[PDB]
């Protein structure tokens, strides 16, 4: 019903998005990740209300998808690719757009994203360039900015 309540509900898609994304790039959790992540999708249903429930079953989608990934034990965006298409063409839709609206999020609301993470607006808009390139690149954004945030929070020391 409500939006936090929505993202509660959702609560196995920011699971298994976190694991799959950290499987593709081999590292130990960052929480922030998943902090970010759910940000985003309470920023896109806030933003986009009379659309609450396509966003809705799109991630629960989503949450399938990524879920019957790890199953798999896909670690490269290659083979994660040849999953997706397998599955047919709304599976790539399903995931294209959620990849899509993570990045524009995070491109268009940088200041908000800065102080969420305490890290400065060059820091997030480097979010969303390592998202698009990314994009470019087949590996979906997620990746690209699980990467970035790793290489911002070196400079910590």
């Amino acid at each position: 019903l409500s939006d936090r309540e929505l993202e509660a509900s959702l609560q196995a898609f920011f699971e298994v998005h976190t694991r799959l994304v950290h499987r593709l790039a081999g590292i130990e959790p960052d929480p922030r990740f998943e902090i970010l992540d759910k940000y985003i999708f309470r920023q896109i249903v806030a933003d986009n209300p009379e659309e609450r429930e396509k966003i809705r079953l799109d991630y629960g989608r989503a949450a399938e998808i990524f879920r019957d990934a790890l199953a798999r034990d896909i670690t490269t965006p290659e083979a994660f690719n040849a999953y997706l298409e397998a599955l047919g063409p709304d599976a790539v839709r399903t995931v294209q757009d959620l990849t899509r609206r993570f990045v524009d999020v995070i491109r268009a609301d940088p200041e908000a994203i800065a102080k969420l993470l305490n890290i400065s607006k060059e820091d997030v808009q480097g979010l969303a360039r390592a998202g698009e390139a990314a994009i470019e690149r087949g590996e979906g954004a997620s990746l690209g900015v699980l990467r970035e945030l790793r290489k911002i929070e070196k400079k910590r020391n």
